C-alpha cells in the first residue's frame, strides 16, 4: 500500500507508504501531496490546464482509494503535458522554496523531540519567521559569485540550504558540533537535492559538515569568509569573545549577519576602547518593520572596516 507523485521534469517519483505519516497534530503527509500538486500546477500552466480541477475540491485524506484517485489525476496531467512536450533549471520562487524547505525537514526530521530545542527560531519552528527574516536578509546583502557563505553553528541546516537556493555564492558551508543535529543534517542534504531535482529546481553549492568552529582549522576558514551568519542570540561570554577573536582576522568589507550585535551600535573610539572590535568594523541593525507584518524581528549587519582603526591614528597624528 503505497502512493506515488511523478515528477514534471520526469526525475524518479516520489513514493509515499500508506497509511501517511503525521507530522504534528494539525500537519501530515496528505497535506504536504495535495500542496505540492498545487505548486506544481502553479508554476507548470499547460498542467493546470489538463489537471481535472475538481480532484482538488473532492478528497477524503483518510480514505486510500479518494488519495490514490487524487494521485492519479495528478500523474495523468504530468502524462498528458510529457506528451504535448513531446510534440516540440531556474531557481524556485520564494512560495515554492519554502514548501520545499519544509517538505525535506518533514522527510528528514522525523523525531523533532531528539533535537531537544525549546527556544524561538530553532528548527522546529524554520517556517514561522526564520524563512520571511532569511528571505528579507538575502534580499538586503545581495551576495555575488566572488562570495563565500557560512552559517557558524548550522543546526540541521536550513539557513544553508535556503542562502543555496536563493544566491550564486562561489560556495555555502554550514558547520554544526552537537550530534543529533550535525546527523539529521546530512539526511537534509541528501533530502533537499532529491527533492530540489524532483522539481527541477537549481541550488547553488553547499556543504553541511560537523565541526566546532572555534577549532584551529576553522580560524584560518573564517578569515577567508565573506558572508558569516550566526544566530548568537543565546551564546554565552566566551564563545562571543573567542567569535570575536576570529572575526579580527576577516579581510576589508567581511560582513558578518547576527542576531546579536558583536560591537555597540553607538560605538565611539577613543584611548581607552582600542581593544574593541568597534574599532575595525561597522554594524548597523536592520528591521523589515523599518510589506512586512510579521513579529517585530531585527538583525545585525556588521562590515569590516579597519579605517575605522586608520582614522583615529591619522586624527592623532593630524590634530
Ligand atoms: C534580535 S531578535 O530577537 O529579533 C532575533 C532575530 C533573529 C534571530 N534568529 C534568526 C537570525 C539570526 C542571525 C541572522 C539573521 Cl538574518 C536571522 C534565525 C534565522 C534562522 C535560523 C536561526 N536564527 C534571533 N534568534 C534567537 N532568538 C531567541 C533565541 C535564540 N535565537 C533573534
Amino acid at each position: 500500500l503505497e502512493l506515488r507523485l511523478k515528477s514534471p521534469v520526469g526525475a524518479e517519483p516520489a513514493v509515499y507508504p500508506w497509511p501517511l505519516p503525521v507530522y504534528d497534530k494539525h500537519h501530515d503527509a496528505a497535506h504536504e501531496i495535495i500542496e505540492t500538486i498545487r505548486w506544481v500546477c502553479e508554476e507548470i500552466p499547460d498542467l493546470k490546464l489538463a489537471m481535472e480541477n475538481y480532484v482538488l475540491i473532492d478528497y477524503d485524506t483518510k480514505s486510500f482509494e479518494s488519495m490514490q484517485r487524487l494521485c492519479d489525476k495528478y500523474n495523468r496531467a504530468i502524462d498528458s503535458i510529457h506528451q504535448l512536450w513531446k510534440g516540440t533549471n531556474t531557481r524556485p520562487s520564494t512560495g515554492l522554496l519554502r514548501h520545499i524547505l519544509q517538505q525535506v525537514y518533514n522527510h528528514s526530521v522525523t523525531d523533532p523531540e531528539k533535537l531537544n530545542n525549546y527556544e524561538p527560531f530553532s528548527p522546529e519552528v524554520y517556517g514561522e519567521t526564520s524563512f520571511d527574516l532569511v528571505a528579507q536578509m538575502i534580499d538586503e546583502i545581495k551576495m555575488t559569485d566572488d562570495d563565500l557563505f557560512v552559517d557558524l553553528g548550522s543546526g540541521v541546516g536550513q539557513v544553508v540550504l535556503q542562502v543555496a537556493a536563493a544566491t550564486n555564492c562561489k560556495h555555502h558551508y554550514g558547520v554544526e558540533k552537537a550530534d543529533i543535529p550535525a546527523k539529521y543534517a546530512e539526511t537534509m542534504d541528501r533530502e533537499f537535492r532529491k527533492w530540489m531535482k524532483w522539481y527541477g529546481k537549481k541550488h547553488a553549492e553547499y556543504t553541511l559538515e560537523r565541526g566546532d568552529f572555534l577549532s584551529e582549522e576553522w580560524r584560518e576558514r573564517i578569515a577567508n569568509t565573506s558572508v558569516i551568519f550566526v544566530n548568537n542570540f543565546a551564546f554565552g561570554p566566551e564563545v562571543d569573545h573567542q567569535l570575536k577573536e576570529r572575526f579580527a582576522n576577516m579581510k576589508e568589507g567581511g560582513r558578518i549577519v547576527s542576531s546579536k550585535p558583536f560591537a555597540p551600535l553607538n560605538f565611539r573610539i577613543n584611548s581607552r576602547n582600542l581593544s574593541d572590535i568597534g574599532t575595525i568594523m561597522r554594524v548597523v541593525e536592520l528591521s523589515p518593520l523599518k510589506s512586512w507584518t510579521g513579529k517585530p524581528v531585527s538583525y545585525y549587519l556588521h562590515t569590516i572596516d579597519r579605517t575605522i582603526l586608520e582614522n583615529y591614528f591619522s586624527s592623532l597624528k593630524n590634530p
